[PDB]
C-alpha cells in the first residue's frame, strides 16, 4: 500500500499488486475483461526485445499485455529485499 505507479514503470520478474485502474479509459474495460481486478497480483515475466509489450503472469496464467494497458494499471511495489543485479 503506497502511492501507486503504472505497471509500465515496473521491470522484469517483479511482483506488484493492483491498487486501482484509470476508469473511463475504455482500456479500463480491456483490463477488467482480461480478468484483472482490484487486489490481483501481477508477476512480470519479462519484456519484449522492443520494451513493449510486456509478458505478465496474473489470475493464473501467463499472457502478454501492452505497455499501453500497463499504463492504465496503478500498482504498488510488494517486493523489497535485495534485487539481483545479475
Amino acid at each position: 500500500m503506497t502511492k501507486g505507479i503504472g505497471l509500465n514503470e515496473v521491470e522484469i520478474k517483479s511482483k506488484v499488486k493492483v491498487i486501482g485502474i484509470v476508469p473511463e479509459s475504455k482500456v479500463r474495460r480491456k483490463i477488467m475483461d482480461m480478468g484483472i481486478v482490484r487486489g490481483t497480483e501481477i508477476y512480470i515475466e519479462g519484456k519484449a526485445p522492443m520494451g513493449d509489450p510486456i509478458a505478465l503472469r496474473l489470475r493464473g496464467y501467463s499472457l502478454s499485455l501492452r505497455k499501453s494497458e500497463a499504463k492504465d494499471i496503478l500498482v504498488e511495489v510488494l517486493l523489497e529485499h535485495h534485487h539481483h543485479h545479475h
